[PDB]
DNA sequence: CGCGGACT
């Protein structure tokens, strides 16, 4: 809904998530979780401590479109049940390391053509589509970007009402 | 010997 979608985005930190394949993104939302690299794992634990909400905006590499956005719900931990990610060349399973469990808010895609007017002040005012994995998006640019996705009636806002 | 590495 439009009433409380802005409530979960208030005082939040946004992070662009890149994936060299769409399979792991499909595995991401099918499992409702995600895992990233140690350098980005460090900063995402930093953001979870200081933000009312940490939004991960997913964009498959070389896809020309976003695949939705989700909310970080917990820090990363090791030793859990294994996830069979499609490892990019030169990436081991230990690189994934900690396990991030997220809550998806919108699963509908968004082409880059619809977000060309949005520039990220924290990436030299470049269009928000441009950026590596873990690139933080400024509050306003991230909030306006989340609003341009089509409404996902399959997801309700009552679940993540007060998970904080 | 497996040793790398998720922008547009």
């Amino acid at each position: 809904g439009t009433s409380k979608l802005k409530y979960v985005l208030q005082d939040a930190r946004f992070f662009l998530i890149k994936s060299n394949n769409h399979e792991n993104v499909s595995l991401a939302k099918a499992k409702g979780v995600w895992s990233t690299l140690p350098v980005n794992e460090k900063k995402l634990n930093l953001a979870f401590r200081s933000a009312r909400s940490v939004i991960l905006i997913f964009s498959v590499r070389e896809s020309g479109k976003f695949q939705g956005f989700a909310r970080l719900s917990s820090e990363s931990h090791h030793g859990g049940s294994p996830i069979h990610w499609v490892l990019p060349a030169g990436m081991s399973a230990k690189m994934l390391g900690g396990v991030f469990k997220i809550d998806w808010i919108c699963r509908r895609e968004l082409p880059f053509t619809k977000s060309a007017h949005l520039t990220n002040p924290w990436n030299e005012h470049k269009p928000v589509k441009i950026g590596r994995d873990g690139q933080e998006i400024e509050l306003e640019c991230g909030t306006q970007l989340c609003l341009l996705f089509p409404p996902d009636e399959s997801i309700d806002l009552y679940q993540v009402i007060h998970k904080m």
